[PDB]
């Protein structure tokens, strides 16, 4: 076997260049192939050279970002010298500058739209307000990243909300999403039948569920997800003046769910802080997860502002956290453990979306068992209320009348106009007793009643809502905080991290309350930007 | 922050009147509530002030009972004493009185009911004298728990099938869960749509598994369960004098699954007796759980039925169990460690329904599993022996015909007639064999053709029994005792006490045919005191 | 008690001759059966005397092998050293004639069939060269198996393929599991109603699955499938020389599926050498278990070229692994400890089906779940590459149009046809990176095509093959090779032994490629043997 001892040797001699001349090769064929489509018509060919052209330019400046660090930031240190020195006199002149812009802006915008929106901005104060007022250690603030979080949040709004370039970019991604969520037809057509929409939600909805996991996990497998995650918890890391680990676990929220995001920094839970922890638990409490986004677009909910409240979750998230349990100690995780994310132990990538499929079964089964009994208490629930009024004269109470007293205020400080917050109360209850799934649905059912065109009150009931209230609804209940979920999230947390089980009980009511808070900052910008019609 | 040491030393300097007042304040509103709707009306209000009246007395007797029962056992010790003194001679008058009585019973209502009536009281004590003959150790038995078992399950059978009283209450009992097992078709309506009726006991019957058992969990929760296990396994500890153990669990497993019972007494396991251990699983295979009653009630199975014989089931199982394996060892626990029941690990009640939920999912896939391999062997079998009768020119040999031979004795001395009593043999078989579901089907669908009214005869088959064996058969069927559950009740039973792993298998076979026993006990007692319509 | 005691004494002191009397009543009894039966009707009841017989048969000859063991080999051996004394020089004779025999053949039969089936014969030669070339040890190989395992699917092919009792065997054989399957309905249609057949995969084919499972489980427990397993392992180790671990586990992977066949040696696997687990992981690769052979069988795919393909698939899986992966260390484990298989923890029947029920619960669901993930991906990658296509005018490339280039040579070294093989192409390819249940389900849209009689092209495209390569797809097809199942073998096999994680780490792609070759050699004799029609 002479000839075989020459290739093994041959193929360790020079491995390092062998597979580099093969990638080269594959790299100038998928080169060729663009720029021959581009030669044949360029108008039919242009997404793909756009898309070539920005993978391109973010490749090349990330070797060039790896390679040339020490001198980029030797670059930089004048200025920053220069900057600290004339710091101290410089500060008073840039937040009078922010000051008057915020006043220039409400007087000139929020005063124009009208009185809702002002209401939508004294809502955010008050929350903030309320959240310092109650917060651990009122003493111990560190306010930067509570104003940071507050204006990133307000300049995405900006961006998305009020511009014609991003207003159009998402809703061409939200576009995209409901053209992918039609792919899973093809194999629920075939497991259930062509009959599989007589049963809408299990043999439709839920294969969407699957489906997408099983996309999550194949984009972890490839990498591309912990880059999107460094990118944007980089950019909140500098801002705010986060923990990495937070920042990361933010970021990472944006995308997955609550109980998996801490995954993503297992090896050092056992050494981060209390505060850490409790901004874990709240970026949890403060986001959904993108297996579900599809379920929540099938039932009619607007794709464009579930991607923007996903978005501008996360430094709410983080401000709210920190203002409500601020830093006392010092933290021990530095910048590059926290960005090193121990990728899964998939071989390939069809090994990835197997596993992915696998595990999406738990997640469906749980999804549906959990409708089934939160539906069945609130028929019981409401006979019995019906039953208990009809002795006062009043058959009519329901855990629906109840809701829209108790959560009214809460929607109103969001701008809601008096009328339509006593209907959002009854998503807010729906949301903060059984789930978001149940939540939607009904809100689902308020905005297809809406684009029917009929009467908007029979018998003196109001049918529908306004559009605007449907968006604050959508950016208020986009999350997975509910009472319910407390026990599941202390479980998983403890079992990546046994030592700390007493610490993650104490920190967890109030990350679900500092949760519930920052969606409703979300929709209280989201308010304060959008029109009346 | 002076206001918030203020107010965090208020609340420290007087936290017992702080939440005492608060329960106070909600006492008094629920009270002003149930007094003004019987002031706007009485007849109307009837049943809120009903209950309300027996939640005060519970509560002020079971307060007294607690803070004065000192007092009160030394107030009971004389009569005690003097009693002790005068049984040497008084026990042969009391007996005696008993005897005359069960001999008048027996000649003016049991003789004029019929002959029927008769057999069963012959075989009550027919299945007595085979336990006792059978017995692990005939010269050990202890009589007084026998006679008292079978004394309480007469005096049930009394209260509720010769009273009108308690006639009148289990009918209404029966009837208010029927009306909750509806409240599942909301969830059941959603998650599988409107055509869920389309698959009747996939998309109907499970989900009201799965509501039941929340509402079970939710119950352990409140603590109303255990507060209903500790009065009846009191009742029959002091009648009895049955260990504090096996009285708990068997006063648990009329409302709690076999695998489930046992943890009410987890810790204290691994130092139970070989008797009481015997105890335990004859009482989790006598009975069934409050899980799946509303699946045989959905089926057509008589709730009031069911009901009383969930309820007579426990005595009779631990008599049965007494006789079979009489105790040899001395106890080591005790009433109030017994008494004691670790709650579970749930912060609040939604987490508790969640729990519930969730648990249930493992339930109903392994009923639809199981329930389609028997009935796919249960056709094969049928085949097959057709395939062997027909060499000797009988085509009709089927498992059912062969079982209607094989237990016929065992129906024939519970009562039933001669011609019913072939179509009992064959439920008994179906429970044997395979399961109690698949029996509870069986007599379904002969109630129903009773219930229809067509001949009772066609080509010579009897189609439908009288109502009597139906009732017979619903106290016969009523327990999970079958040979395939003998592997899951051990496996699990190791797993809580792993030490104990020898003295569990040792024992499986003789509870289950123990279990067997008292079901049929049940149904003795039953028949000899329902009349001939 | 005495005459209990006395019992005791009288049960002990003849246990065995007790036990032994009932068994030979029951024999006679079965025995009077039969025995009336051909009395009344022999005609009738001849299948009854056939299976008595051969029954009566095997158990006498197991009794006289155990026996007189000893006697027998004795009796052997003066014939082998005689054999062993003449072997130097009839070694070549031996080989001569068989040569000769193969040239006969081909130019007898081959050539006469036509062009395919000679193609047939030098793809198997090519694929063998092809496995030599690239073995991890080509100096190391030991020949003997290679050739034996070459020849056991010959003899096999011809016996069953070429002869008028193998075909008329195994086409009863195949007919019979249609027949079995049809029991499965019975369930069905009660847990998912008459209108089960709405959802045919779900709530028809899945349940045959589970039925599958519950009557293997009940075959383990009764000790037939072991029996069988040592039969055929044993012929296996006596012709071609194989190791007895990897010989059981291969004969056992003929029934039993990738993941649980290894149970079978689950004791002695930490010291296995690295080319017996290797021929593990290759047997498991190239068969498929028996529960999944009655969902391919409802698609349409024959039951006959299953069964053959199966059975044909062991010493093809062997030999590959002996060529591919040589011995080049001490075998440990003996005969006697590879034969005894510890069986599982079932008290009874109905336990064992109830076991067999239980574990079916992930199968079914994992398949489901798998087909929708695969089927959506499918249609997305479909989707993209109409898009890419597009801009080159050519929006008809798709996964089905490549694959029908890339994997064409594989397909016509089979056998198949110019045009033929550009079809079987695209189910290599549907196999390879997905699995094996859609590229059956395409099969059998071909072949119910093929039989409805339509036009053979419409518009220039194909609509389906001839018979004969729908035969070669069968065989072809059956194996659990995908890229997708080397996570879950690797995993199962590690969890069975932690040890070995490095050397089955190392082995499992060889393995998978190598059980991919298998099928293509069992396919290429089933090629040269099937006539053109
Ligand atoms: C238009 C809708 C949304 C617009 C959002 C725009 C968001 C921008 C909002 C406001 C723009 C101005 C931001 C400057 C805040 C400086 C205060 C600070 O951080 O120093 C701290 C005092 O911090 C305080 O306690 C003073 C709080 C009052 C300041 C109100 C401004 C002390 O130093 P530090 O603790 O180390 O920090
Ligand atoms: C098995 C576990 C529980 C079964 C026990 C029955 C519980 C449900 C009966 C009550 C019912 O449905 O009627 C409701 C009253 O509901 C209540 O008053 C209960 C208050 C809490 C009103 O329904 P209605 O009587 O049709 O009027
Ligand atoms: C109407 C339908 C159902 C009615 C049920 C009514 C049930 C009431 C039935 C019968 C009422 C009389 C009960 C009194 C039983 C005394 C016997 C006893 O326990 O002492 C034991 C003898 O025990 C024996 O071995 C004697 C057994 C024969 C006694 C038959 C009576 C010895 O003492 P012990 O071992 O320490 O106990
Ligand atoms: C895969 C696992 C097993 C598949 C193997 C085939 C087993 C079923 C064939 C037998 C069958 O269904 O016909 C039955 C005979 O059934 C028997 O005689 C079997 C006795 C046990 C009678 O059905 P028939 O022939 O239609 O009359
Ligand atoms: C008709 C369709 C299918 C028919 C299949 C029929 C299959 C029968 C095929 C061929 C029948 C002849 C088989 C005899 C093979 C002897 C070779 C052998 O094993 O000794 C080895 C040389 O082994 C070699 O390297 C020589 C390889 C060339 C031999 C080709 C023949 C050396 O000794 P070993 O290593 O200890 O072994
Ligand atoms: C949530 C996770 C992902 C959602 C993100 C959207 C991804 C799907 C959009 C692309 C799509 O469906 O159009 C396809 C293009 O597909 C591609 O070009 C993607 C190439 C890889 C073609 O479909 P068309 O546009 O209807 O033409
Ligand atoms: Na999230
Ligand atoms: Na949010
Ligand atoms: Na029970
Ligand atoms: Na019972
Ligand atoms: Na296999
Ligand atoms: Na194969």
């Amino acid at each position: 076997e002479r000839m075989c001892g020459r290739m093994s040797d041959f193929c360790r001699e020079h491995k390092t260049t062998l597979r580099y001349i093969i990638w080269g090769i594959l790299i100038a064929g998928y080169l060729a192939l663009v720029i021959a489509a581009c030669v044949m018509n360029f108008h039919r060919a242009l997404p793909l050279f756009v898309i070539t052209v920005v993978a391109i330019f973010f490749v090349v400046w990330d070797h060039l970002m790896a390679k040339y660090e020490s001198q980029i930031a030797r670059f930089l240190s004048p200025g920053q010298r220069l900057l600290d020195s004339h710091w101290f006199w410089l500060k008073w002149v840039i937040w009078g500058c922010l000051i008057l812009g915020v006043i220039l802006w409400l007087v000139f915008d929020t005063a124009k739209l009208g009185q809702q929106q002002l209401v939508s901005f004294g809502g955010l104060i008050i929350y903030t307000s309320l959240t310092f007022l109650f917060s651990k250690h009122p003493t111990k603030v560190y306010w930067r990243p509570v104003f940071w979080g507050i204006g990133l949040q307000f300049l995405l709004g900006l961006l998305i909300l009020r511009t014609e370039p991003g207003f159009m970019a998402f809703d061409w991604l939200g576009k995209q999403v409901q053209t992918f969520l039609g792919y899973s037809d093809a194999g629920a057509s075939f497991v259930f039948g062509e009959k599989y929409t007589d049963h809408f939600f299990a043999f439709k909805v839920l294969p969407i569920v699957i489906f997408f996991s099983t996309v999550m996990s194949m984009l972890y497998y490839l990498g591309l997800m912990q880059w999107i995650i460094r990118k944007v918890g980089w950019v909140m890391l500098v801002t705010m003046g986060t923990s990495p680990v937070e920042s990361v676990v933010a970021s990472g929220n944006i995308f997955i769910g609550q109980t998996e995001s801490p995954l993503l920094v297992r090896p050092y839970l056992p050494y981060v802080t209390k505060s850490e922890l409790h901004a874990i638990m709240t970026a949890g409490f403060s986001t959904i997860a993108g297996s579900v986004l599809g379920a929540y677009i099938s039932f009619g909910v607007s794709s464009s502002h579930l991607l923007t409240a996903s978005v501008m979750s996360a430094p709410a998230a983080l401000a709210i956290s920190k203002l409500f349990w601020p830093e006392t100690e010092t933290p021990k995780i530095n910048l590059k453990n926290a960005m090193k994310m121990e990728s899964g132990d998939s071989r390939n990538l069809l090994e990835a979306a197997t596993q992915g499929a696998s595990s999406s079964i738990s997640l469906v089964a749980n999804i549906a068992v959990n409708l089934i009994a939160f539906l069945a208490l609130l028929s019981f629930m409401n006979s019995a209320l019906s039953w208990l009024g009809n002795m006062f004269d009043y058959p009519q109470l329901s855990f629906e009348v109840i809701c829209s007293y108790v959560f009214m205020p809460f929607a109103f400080m969001m701008g809601v106009d008096w009328q339509d917050s006593f209907m959002v109360a009854k998503l807010i209850g729906y949301k903060t007793f059984f789930n978001e799934f149940v939540a939607y649905q009904q809100l689902s059912k308020l905005i297809s009643l809406r684009q029917v065109g009929g009467p908007k009150f029979v018998d003196g009931v109001q049918q529908y809502m306004s559009m605007r209230s449907e968006a604050i609804s959508t950016y208020a209940l986009c999350g997975f905080a509910n009472f319910g979920s407390l026990g599941i999230v202390i479980g998983g947390l403890t079992s990546m991290a046994p030592s700390r089980k007493r610490d993650i009980t104490a920190g967890a009511m109030r990350a679900l309350i500092a949760g519930t808070i920052a969606c409703f900052l979300t929709a209280c910008i989201a308010g304060m930007l959008t029109n009346t019609p």
